[PDB]
Order: structure tokens, then C-alpha cells, then sequence
């Protein structure tokens, strides 16, 4: 019983019944004023922002900032990451992990070919498909230039056309032309990069932006080689994506897109070729940082579902597996059924800790989890405060500790400059697992250390 | 310019122009409800309980639950504890540690003997000073029995009348003339005791609870040998505290308190005398448990402040100290200023923090120190999100750790049974003090990334 | 200007030269005592033994113990290393790794195909080709069975017959005309293996035993996949090997051989076609156990001389590298340049460290590296007591350890049940270097503490 | 039936029956040859050296090098230490530790005065008692000045003279009738110093030189505050040590030294008053630094013993300890009784190593202890290569590890500049224990792998 949003007119129209977005009338300069109206929200847990007005372009092209924010909903901080995943406005975190992890068990759903979408109601060519129509929101300070992809979608198939990457990366403007980004050879747009480089022919690329919801979680999520994101998504909300074809080059764009850059990757340079868009285009951003924004939110989230699915199709009895905001996507908590011993008979807490490593180890996810925790599954891991005090309470401070080194993630901040300069560094495994323990022995609460009858009177009392 | 609140009635009349007190009117079991009443208000961050009618007593003794807890005053999570140390309901954690700091540099003030005091209005003695008469709160489903003294403070004496301790410790009762509690020989109750055993004579006692609110978080405090807490309080508040004379003992008590329980330890039970008590009494209690009780806001609170007074005694450049509340007054957090270089010029981050690790490991408060970590003063160590982020952002996976090995807290979590058997076991210092670097290089947030215009602005906008 | 020991017959007129080989003429049982009598000699440093006359088979073929064991030879421990490697009997240990290492530098010598050899000179075909007619050494009471390869060295082509494989393991006897042994897929026997069993046919093997003595140091090598050894042992002897014609397979086996078993391997049981051996046969053994055997002196050795190899072509300024005997082959110690820092002017001692892990870490042989001590090169690893006090004196007893979990060598002793259960464990670099310190501050001996003429002074009233 | 040796005289003529001391009739120069030779001597294990020759003072006075070192008797290094003790030639590190921690056991046997001993045969008072009459060995290039004492034993008394401390320590020559040396706090002679300083009185003093060998050995040990060396040598060794009255000072000297300086310390120099000798006075030297010297084969030595004791005090099964020579004093090798886990049946391995760690961190020589290794008993942690075997192949690379912060040794070398600056660095508890294991699974060995009769037949035919 998925509650798929079709796309970001519907996710922004369930927004403001919860009274979820604001929209902002007075004119906010892409220069600086923007990115700093994103981070204000975010730390504010604000609503998300249409920003109506842009210096520069005007009422034209609008920005949504903090589209996968915390949420305003009372008792609903998850409540936009569960609406982009088609699910209730109250979805716990562990139903939001346990539902991507368990479509990875599911066939994926081919995609469907649609004649006409309205992202491409208005189409640019030629020298009228320039970028400086839009907005090129200045982000942060430092920045390099404006960042035109931080919350939308790369798209690029491999030369026979036989699969296609979707995939979230930074893309900075160069000019009204030319924008740029990393291409890592590790990632997938860099490997399928590298098939058009061996043919000698430039790469065709569309940058998607405002899609549906749903895509930019699914754009960030780390899954294997070989299995397409369409696919996934397909499996996941349970029928198919409709696509359209794009004009000016082979491939297939989301029909629910609010803008569509075309053009051809130089062999790194992005050229633009044909810009598409649907009438009064929104242009989301993400404006990554410290906790909390869509890197926690989104990239860290479906980062710790494919974990738990990883993990369960290790037969690891794990329970869930969860990212915290508050540690910035740095770490990732594994929860154990309380039977777990019962599941895995052969082996003491060190073991499967020893386990989880072993088959963490082996994924594409390894280098990201600068930290990874082993608890029992009576902590919720998004509970920031019951997570800190199982930490401090049930980790030694000296033992259960597995250090690895090798790959790290470049961008994680607990590494020397030696470290990041050899691109190799230390990882860690903490056991907070406990040995067999009574509930009263271990936890001291309201909900765990009085009867049933005797909490009952308290909520009438006082709820 | 201190706003000391001289009793619980004035406590209390504050609490409730801010909206921080609610009244119970329907009739409370001592026996799991009101703790579990007192766990509710704690752990939902609920206004202070005044529970107007017990199952047993009636109306004649109320009770007040969670007097310290996190407080409902919008923005003020802290506010019972500033206004509990006599500063402004808005004050900041660091301002409430520094002011406990700053008191440990001044000279004791010594209190002064009052002739009347309001907690004598009514006077028990002989077989009519009965507990039977007050509630018998059985404050957890598994505890040995009710605990009367959870919040109260105990007074002995030294034989010789020149050295007085005032302790808040655990005392459970036996029936209606007797209870009991630990006398731990490294504690200062237990050191007195053992003068009065030498003697042969049974240790005189006084056990005062709703006192002004002052006292308990200093009665909670790991002080020096030698320094009583009375003299203390009175350099503390700038004033001397008033005393008033026990009527069966030869000792002093505080003239603010709702309740005195007098009495002898037997050479171990408590073993009343007389009970004294203010008209319309009220008995305070400390549900002790997970996150956040009065363990963490005033034990945890004043030992961070202990640390912080000894840290700079040594002439170590530390900005603050705290015991995150998250983390159960399990951790220390150690800021130190932004010139610590400047200040210490012959020491690296190692160095610093084996100099802290050295001067920590020689003072009484060493063994609750699970673990420390060593941060740089750009963190608030109070804001839960922040300091996750600085740990999980600064502290390497692997090195900066300094483990020592020696006395454990007894009732620390993070140990294996063995370790508890023979009370040994290890305790880390965490180097998380980050190279010389620029604010731009080390945040990425919107009071950092920002110019101040550009935040002025985005605030008129959304603020 | 190599010494190159043609044949066994060589090799044991040179120890019998110096006194380092003793002949036994009363009956040895190769039930336990021909083992026992190794082990004796490997533990007193006793000279090596030819057992002339055996239980079951006389004076027909006779074993030769501790080929490689340490040598009785005065001031010479490793002489039968040397001698067996072309070098002078007083080779250095340095001196033994660095001409293994240089060899590695050098292209590949093809080898020569000789029409007739001494290991031809008896040939049993069919039903005469049973292994009953030669000791069957049943070397460690525990052992499964008898161990007919030990120091011989096992010869496999693949399909195509462009690639040849030599490599020591370990071979049982099941019976007179089958033998089994381990084929570990990470190992190269069992690469080619799986190439016959994709085609469907059993994969034809050669087995020899006494050939010249360098052949088995070079079978025990742990060369890249597609390194010959034939070809590198003609790089390091400087002139190709003569081979000769396998008389019932398609193999090429050494013409110094003193017996060559010929046979298929079944698709794992290998199966004896033929047995060809030259008059008065010596079968050579090695009974691994604790220090010192050639478990030690060879394997462990040339696993020093691949890693010195492979460290020095990732340009790090590494002086020797050594395998200690006294750790079992468990530890690698790495011996940097005293101007190692002149030559890596960007990286600090624990950042040399990070790279030396970095670069083990890709190599095949990084599992079996249980500890890597990274030391200056004023130690002589190979001297125990200097080595003793350098890791006790220089390496912290807490920092500088860099751990990584991984693959682990299951014949390694110091891990737990789960850990070899799961394959995976802990393996260390542990950092020992010294800052810049002047050779007085770091050193107090006869050779580094007094001047030249004091020390001649003494040398000649003394020595 | 212990074999005492009464004097220098005595232990010379021992050691001249099994030619393990060589005469130099050469003149060798006190200014760095002597010392060089001692050098020389330990490192080669040669014979004790009589230097009855040196430069500046003739035959006057000989001097003694290399009084313990390693011995040349076949089969017996320890010899020089085993016959210092009153022991057979043989004796085994083992039954020299055990020796003297049995003595720890038993009660203090007094000295006797006797009238006239021969260390006073020839008086030198007032400007005749000059040093500038005796060598004055400049013993390592660097040093500050001539070591008068390095193993010669200091003599003071308390003020009262009810305790007497006997002590080696290092004294500074400055002229003929001044000395120098460190009075450390933590050490005796320096507790002692301060009670004659609280008096405003110079302390007086002897200094004596070869004595009866047991001595240096006692006067080496770290013995608890309160137990006399001589007590200890007299239950030692089961009978009274014969004293002698001081000349000038207030002070009894054993009747066995060669040569006696008497003086007081002033409030550090030590004033010479008096120097007595024997007719052809010996003074012995020690030149402290690399392995094998007297700080190994005596000081470490006897700290083994001492941990013994302690550790046996505390009632843990510990079969034996020892100081490893190569390790340079640095390491405590403490072996387990096969049956511990019987002997205390509620500890795991790791709960022991926690045990010794906090039995060890009581006493006064834990900062001695860099690291400290717990093994079984089937390991001789005298022989250096089974030593090294066990740790390697059973001490896990990253877990068993218990590290402790605090004092440490500032001669010891494995110290950053920072934790020597401070006084305060990580001292280590490693865990070498094997869970419940059959022989022939933890040994692989000729004694371990063989039965009986196998060996016994090898040893007919090899030995
Ligand atoms: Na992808
Ligand atoms: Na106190
Ligand atoms: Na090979
Ligand atoms: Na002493």
C-alpha cells in the first residue's frame, strides 16, 4: 500500500497541507542569500522554502531549499524522507530503512516509455539552451563557483545502451555553456566514463532536476555494479517509472522532471546542448554541511539500507541498520535481533562483530563507515539520546574495538593530513553488544521499569 | 548580582510564574507511581510534579518530583538548574559551570546560627518520630525497598564539632524508626563514620530534605578533602547560609529545610530520634535512571564543574567542562581555548592531553571518568548534535586514545563483569583537538559559512 | 661472480668440507625417529644428517635432515643458506636478502632443454613405479600419515604449455601408488589446477627431490602470478637451468634432481606413473615445527626477500628487510635508510608507516605478515638480542601500532578459534623508528661508544 | 645446603677453577679502556677481567670488570649470578628467582658486629683519605665525569638508628674529596636523606666495593619500605652477616668489602672523611648499557624476584618471572602453574591478566614494568628464542593488550620526549594465555612431539 508522490508538485502540495512549506515572496540573491536561507532551515528544522524570487532571473525559475530537510510535523522529524519514499507522514526510521532493504530482495520493473511529459513543455536549443536563464546559486562562501547539481539527477548509459546509471553528483557552472565535476573511477559515471573514452566519442549526459521525490534517494543509494537505479525504483514502489525520450540525445529522462539539461561530457566538462523544462520550473538545492540536510537525511539513510540488506543477505540476524544525523553520515549503527544468539549458535559477541567486519569489508560501502556499532536491538539508533547512552554505557572504552585500515572516504572529517593524502587510514568496529540480560537489569525508564497497570495511570494523569 | 532562592517555597513560587511546576491534585501511590510519575516528567521533558495526595498519608506530606529535571521554559532546557544556583533562568551550561568554578578560587564564608527556623514548627520526638507517619516511596519495581533520601542531604560531624560534610546519598528504609545506606570508605560519609567507630559512640545525624535548592547540587559535589560544603555554598551565594540547631543532636542544620530527620548511625542503620518538619511539608525525590534525571543535571553537573576548577588550578587553558547528559555522567567533555598553543607552548595535542589525563588521574574524581574527550573550544559540549558531530568529525577512528586502567565507578555501565569484581578496569582519554585551522576549513554551517550580512538578512527574512 | 651448487652431490661435498654434515650408518626407523633425529639437529645446531640405512628399505635410498637447518660451521649460522643460494659460506643475512631482492630487478633466463640427466638413470614404468620401494617418513607423531614431499618441489604446466609453476608443498602418501596434498585456490598449484578441470582432464605433475640446493629456497618463493620460478633462479644464478624430459608426461623437470616422481593429479589424489631416480638416490626432508628449520631459514626468508623486493620498487628507502627465526616466520621487520627522510621529504614516522602497510596491503603475501616491526637500519634484524632490545627500547608500549582485519595465514599460532573459523583477523605494523637522535644518545656498546683507537686498544688485548 | 661465598676473594677463586676470569698484566688507561674492555668482555661473553694494571695508579688497586656478566662456564651463562647467591654453577634462572623469593617469605636474621674485619687493614684519615689514590674510571665516552660506584653499595641510617637501607646507585666523582650522585624522592637513600635534612645535620655514609658477591645483588632489589638488604641477605643466604664498625662515622660495613669511604653527604655531595682497604684492594666496575650487563643480569634480575613474591603474596599461581636479558630490563615475563584455572576458578584468561595488572600496580615497582607478558609454563622465559616463539604465536597482534598511564621509568627508552618531560606515559599488560590445549596441538618440537623411546634412541645415536 505505497503512497508514491508523481512528482514535485505532488510531494510540495503534501508539504504545505502539513503546513510544511513556506513560501518566500521577497527577492533572495543565488549568491550566498539562498545556500544561507537553506542552512537557516535546516538548523532550525524550519519548513522547506520556495524561494518565489531570485535576483538576477526573478519570478522565472524557482528554488525549493531543504527538500528533504527535517520535518516541521509534529512528532514527524522523518516526515519528508517518508513522503519522498511513498510512505505514511509518521513512518518510523527503522520501516523507512526495512522498506528499501527489503525492494533489494525484489526483481526490478522496467521502465515505461511515455510520447510527452510536461518537462518538456518549453524547449531551449542551441544558444537559447544557455544557463544563464537560471539561477547559479553561489552556496557557500569558499565554493568554487556555483554548484547547479547538488539535489538533481545525472543520467548516462553505456555505449550500447544497454544499462543506465542514475546517480546524484556535484556539478559546478563554468559559464552559460560548460559546467564540471568529479568523475571518480571507483563511482559509477566515472566507470561507464571511461566506455566512451576507449570508443573516443563524447559521453551524452541530462542532469534532471525536481524530479519525483523518490529519485534523488535512490540517485544516492550505493547499489551494486550492474543494477540500475530505474529498476530499483520500479521494485520499490512496486510499477514503473515512465520515461521520455530526450531531445537532442539517446537516453531516457524522468517524465516527472522540472528541468532537463542535455549535452555531451568532453573527454571534465559537461556541455549543454538542450535545456527542457516544464512552465514555472522549481530548481531544488541541497546545501550540504554540518547535521542536519539531505547528506544525513538521504545520501547517509539509503547508505545504512543497503547495509541492512547486504548484511541480511549475509544471514546476519540484524535487526536494522541506521546512519545518526548527528554524526554526519560518519557512522553506522547495526542493530541485532535479541536472539540473535539463538540465529548464529556458533559464535560469542567478538565473533559476530568479527563477522559483521568481514562482510562489511567486502562491499562497495566499506570506506564510508569511518565507525560502525554493534548494539542490541532494545536501542533505537535514531533516537540520538537513548544511542549515546547505549554507547557510553555498553561500549568498553578500551576493548571490543576492530580496527581496519585502507580506503577511506575523502570527505570524512576524523582523518590527519597524512591519512588523506595516502588515501589510507583507520576504520573501526565497536562491540556494544551485551551478554544475556534481564530488561530491569539493563534499563532503568518509565517504559521499561514499571508494570503495565502502573503506567497506564501515569499517561491518564498526566498525558 | 546572584538571585539566590532562599527555600523550596521560593524554588516553587518560580517554577510556577514560568509555567515549570504542575499540581496533582487525584490521589498518587508512593508505591511505582510516583516514581513513575517522576520517569514520565523527566523523560518528556514535563513541568516539576507537586504531588498534592498520597495513597497511605493523604494530603499531609507532598511531594515533589523531578525538582532538577530538564525544564518546559521555551529555550531554557537548564532553567531549574540555574535557578537552583541562583543565576538566570536563561543561563548557559557553560555560565552555570564557570560560576561553580570560580567559587572553588574564593575563601569559605562561614554560615551563622539562627535562634528559629520554620522546619522546626512541628516537633516529633520519642516513639511520635515515626517515618511511618510521611510516604514510603518504592521508587523502581526491583529496588530492596523505599528510598527516603534520593534528593535530601545527610549531615555528620566529625566527633571533635570542627569538620562538617553534607552528602547527598541513597538511604532506603527499614521499618518506621530505622533505614540504611552504603557508607563507602573513599566517600566523606564514610570517613566520618569511621572517626565515631574508633570512639565506640554512635555517629550523631541529621537528614534535611527541601532545602533551598542550592544545597543538593552542592551536597552532590566531589569536593576536597577538608572543604565543607556549607562554607562553600556561603562563598558560592556571597552570603552566609543560616543554620539552625537540631533539637535531640548536637548539630547544625540548614533553617530552609521542609523536613529533619534526626537520629544516630549504630555501629551500618540510620536510627531516628526525632523527625522536625515546616507546616504543609513537601519531600522531594531523584528518580535516578537513563538520561536526563538529576544524576545527570546536578551530579553530573557539579563534578564537570570540580574538573573544570582542578583542570585550571594545574594552569591548564580550559574554556569548560562538561558531563554530557546524553552520555549518563559517563563522559567529561574538556574544551580548550582557541590559544591553548599561546598559553602551553611546549606541548603538542598528544601532550596536552597526556598533561590532562596526568592532572585528572591524581584528583577523586578520576574513577568517574569512563571516558574524556579532549575538544577544541568552537564546540558547545552542552549542544547534543554538535558535540556528536565534533566526536564523530575529530576523533580518529584508531589513535589519540589514552587508556589507564585502575578504580571504576561502581555503577558505570560500560564494564564486564569481571572488571566490576575487582573494581579494575579501564578508562580512556579521546584526543579530538584538530590542527591549527581556519573557521571555513573546519565549519560548514550557517553561523560559520556566512558573512554577517548575508545572516542578518536571511534572519529579517525567516526569524 | 656466483658459486652456483650444480647438484645435492655438490652441496653435501661442500658441508662435508666444512665439517657440516655427519653420516649415520646404524638403522634409522622413518617411523618417528628419522623426524626425531631432524628435530634434534635443527634444536642443537647440530650438522646436517644422511641416514644411510633405513627400516623397511636398507641402504637403498637415504635421507638427508636439516638440508637447510642452521649451520655448525664457526661464526656461520647461515651457511647452508648461503651455499645453497651461490653465495660465500659467510654471507650476511643482509646480504642473502638484498641478492634475492636484486635478482627480482632482472629479466627472466630461459632455461635449456638437456637430452640426458643423472635423474634418469633408473626409470620404473607401470606397475614397478610404486612409492613402497621408498621411505614412506612418517615425521610427527600427530601427522595423518607419511609426508613424502616436504623439500621437494612440485612441477605443473598449464594446458597451452607456455607457463610453469615450481612450488614446495606439503605431500601425504595414501598408499603405494597415490599421494594427496592441499591445492588452496589463492596459491598457484591450484590456479593451474582449475585450468585442467575446465578442460576435463587430470592435470600431469612432477614431483623432485634433491635437486641442486637453490631450487626448493625458490619453490618456497611467493613470486607474482605469471613469474616463473625456472626463470628467476636463472636471473639469480645468471645462466639458464638444464632441464630435462619427463619420461611419462609433458613436463620438464631439473636435471640435478636425485628422484622424480611423474603422474596425473585426479580431478585430490596424485597418482604415480613413473618413479625415475639416478644410482644411490638421497630423498631430502624437512620436519617443520617450532625454531629453527627451513619452515624458518627458507620460506620465511625468501618472504623477507619478496617483500624487500616489492617495497623497493614502490620507492621506499628500505635498508633490509628480515623474517626472524625465533618468531616462527611470523614477523616481518622492515629496516629503513638512516636518510630515509631525505629521500620521502613529505611524511612523518607514522605516515612512512601508513605507506608501508599501504604497499604490504595490495601484495599477495600481506597475510601472512601477522606483525611488521618498521625499525631504523642501526639494528641487524637478524640479530636476536639486538632485535629483542630495539623492539623493547624503541616501539611504545600503548601508540604507534597500525592494526588492519583481513585474511590471516591459518598455520599462524596467534590467533583466536573465530578468527580462523572466519578466516579474519587482526594483523599490525608496529612503528619503532627513532627520531633524528645522534648515535651516543641512542646507542651505549663497545662498537658505538668508545673511539676507534680505544676499541683497537681492547680488541688487541682481548680478541 | 646453600654454598656462600664470603668475599671477593672467595668468588675470584670460584670463578678461576672453572676459567671464567682472565688477568691483564697490560696497562689499560681507567679513561675509557676499562670501561671499553668491560664492554668488549659482556658482549663476547668472555671471562671476568682482572685489570691489575692501569694507568695513573699502577698495581695499587685492580679493578674487577664484568663482576656478572654472562659466564663462559659451557652450559651455564648464569653462572656469575647463580654462584653470587650461593648456588650451584647450574642453577637455573628459575631456581635463582625462586631462591630468593622463598627468602621474602622467611623473617629477617640480624647481623653480628665483629671486632676487626681485613677491609680495615689499611686506614687512610683526614688529607690522606684522598680518591685521587684510587682509578677513576671515565667508563663511557659521554659521561658527565669518573662512576666511582656502579657496583658498590651505599650505606646510611636513619637519625635514630634503628633502620639501616643498603643501596647502588650511581656516584659522580668531583675531586679527590668530593662526590656526587642522585637522591631521588621515590628511592630510599633519598627518603632517608630527608629525615637528616628535617635535623639540619649532614648524613654520614660508606661507600663499600667488593664485597662477599650476594651483596650488590640485595643492595640492587627493590625491597618494600621498612625490610633491611642485611635482614634480607641473612634469611637469604640462613645465617648473620659479620659487620664491622665504620672509623669515622656512626655506621656498620660488611667485614667482606675491599675497600670502605666514609664521609658525610652534605644538605647533593658526598665528602670523603675516611677511605679503609684490604691489602691489595680490588674495585670492581659495572658499565652499564646494552644487553648483557648488570642492570640485567642483577637489577632486572632481582625485580623478577621481587614481582615473584609480590605476585605470590597476592596468592596468584604464578610458577615463575622473569626480567629477559635482551629485552634490556624492560619486560616482566610472568608464566602461570598449568592448573591456574583450578587454582582460581572464577577467572578467564583476561580477568587474570586484569588481576596482575592491579596486583603489580600496587607495589612500588610498577613503573619499572614497560610491559609486562603472561604466559603458560610449558614456556622457559630465560631462553631467548622459545621466549620470542611464545609471544610471537601467541600474543593475538591487536587484542590481550591492558595499558595503563602513569609514572614510568625515566631510564627505560620506549618513551616519547613529551611522556619523559611529564613523567607520564602507557605501560602495557599483554595476555599470551592459550585456552585448555593438548601438547601436541600447542608444540611442534623434538622434547614435545616424540615419544620417549624415539627420543632416547636419537639421543643414543646423535649425542
Ligand atoms: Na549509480
Ligand atoms: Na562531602
Ligand atoms: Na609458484
Ligand atoms: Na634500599
Amino acid at each position: 500500500s505505497m503512497k508514491r508522490l508523481k512528482d514535485l508538485r505532488e510531494y510540495l502540495a503534501v508539504l504545505e497541507a502539513h503546513q510544511d512549506v513556506r513560501e518566500i515572496d521577497e527577492p533572495v540573491d543565488p549568491h550566498l542569500e539562498a545556500g544561507a536561507a537553506a542552512r537557516w532551515t535546516y538548523e532550525n528544522r524550519g519548513p522547506a522554502l520556495m524561494l518565489n524570487d531570485l535576483t538576477g532571473t526573478g519570478r522565472f525559475c524557482r528554488i525549493l531549499a531543504a527538500p528533504a530537510g527535517l520535518s516541521t510535523i509534529p512528532g514527524s522529524p522523518l516526515a519528508r524522507v517518508a513522503l519522498s519514499l511513498g510512505l505514511d507522514v509518521s513512518a518510523t526510521a527503522h520501516e523507512i530503512v526495512d522498506s528499501l532493504a527489503a525492494a533489494r530482495t525484489r526483481e526490478p520493473v522496467a521502465p515505461v516509455v511515455v510520447d510527452s511529459a510536461p518537462c518538456q513543455d518549453n524547449v531551449l536549443l542551441g544558444d537559447d539552451a544557455n544557463l544563464d536563464r537560471f539561477p547559479a546559486p553561489l552556496l557557500h562562501e569558499g565554493d568554487g563557483g556555483p554548484y547547479l547539481n547538488t539535489w538533481g539527477t545525472i543520467i548516462v548509459s553505456t555505449p550500447d545502451g544497454s544499462f543506465t546509471n542514475w546517480a546524484i553528483a556535484r556539478v559546478m557552472k563554468i559559464d552559460g555553456k560548460r559546467m564540471t565535476g568529479t568523475f571518480i573511477p571507483t563511482q559509477h559515471l566515472g566507470q561507464i566514463r571511461k566506455l566512451w573514452d576507449n570508443l573516443g566519442q563524447p559521453m551524452p549526459f541530462a542532469i534532471v532536476q525536481g524530479t519525483e521525490p523518490g529519485i534523488p534517494f535512490v540517485a544516492s543509494m550505493p547499489l551494486p555494479d550492474g543494477i540500475e537505479e530505474v529498476g530499483f525504483l520500479g521494485a520499490y514502489f512496486g510499477e514503473p517509472l515512465e520515461l521520455v525520450r530526450a531531445k537532442t540525445v539517446d537516453l531516457l529522462v524522468p517524465a516527472s522532471a522540472e528541468i532537463v539539461i542535455e549535452g555531451h561530457v568532453m573527454p571534465p566538462e559537461y556541455v549543454v546542448d538542450a535545456i527542457t523544462y516544464r512552465d514555472d520550473p522549481i530548481w531544488p538545492i541541497s546545501v550540504a554541511g554540518e547535521p542536519v540536510d539531505e547528506t544525513h537525511t538521504a545520501w547517509g539513510l539509503v547508505t545504512a539500507a543497503e547495509a541492512l540488506a547486504l548484511l541480511r543477505a549475509a544471514k546476519l540476524p540484524v535487526a536494522t541498520a541506521w546512519m545518526p544525523f548527528e554524526a554526519a553520515a560518519h557512522w553506522l549503527i547495526v542493530c541485532l535481533t535479541e536472539d540473535w544468539r539463538e540465529r548464529m549458535p556458533g559464535l560469542s559477541r567478538d565473533g559476530i562483530c568479527l563477522r559483521i567486519s568481514q562482510v562489511l569489508a567486502a562491499t562497495r560501502i566499506e570506506a564510508m563507515m569511518t565507525r560502525v556499532f554493534v548494539l542490541d536491538d532494545d536501542v533505537d539508533p535514531s533516537d540520538q539520546t537513548e544511542l549515546a547512552w547505549a554507547i557510553a554505557t555498553r561500549v568498553s572504552p578500551a576493548h571490543g574495538r576492530l580496527v581496519r585500515h585502507g580506503m577511506i572516504n575523502p570527505l570524512a572529517g576524523c582523518y590527519s593530513a597524512e591519512e588523506r593524502r595516502l588515501g589510507y587510514g583507520p576504520k573501526a568496529v565497536l562491540n556494544g553488544l551485551l551478554p544475556p540480560m534481564a530488561e530491569r537489569s539493563r534499563r532503568s525508564s518509565f517504559r521499561h521499569t514499571y508494570p503495565e497497570p502502573v503506567r497506564q495511570r501515569v499517561i491518564e494523569l498526566l498525558a
